């Protein structure tokens, strides 16, 4: 992970 | 990638 978003 | 470094 350790990216983000929100999709 | 998703990972990091630095190498
Ligand atoms: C991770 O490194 C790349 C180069 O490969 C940069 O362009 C990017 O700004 C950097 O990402 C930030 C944001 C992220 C992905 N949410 C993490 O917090 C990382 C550690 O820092
Ligand atoms: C997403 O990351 C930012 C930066 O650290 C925080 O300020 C924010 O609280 C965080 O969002 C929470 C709530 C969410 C979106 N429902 C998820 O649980 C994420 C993983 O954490
Ligand atoms: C070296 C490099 O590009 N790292 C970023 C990733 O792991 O996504
Ligand atoms: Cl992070
Ligand atoms: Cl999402
Ligand atoms: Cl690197």
């Amino acid at each position: 992970x350790x990216n983000x978003x929100y999709x």
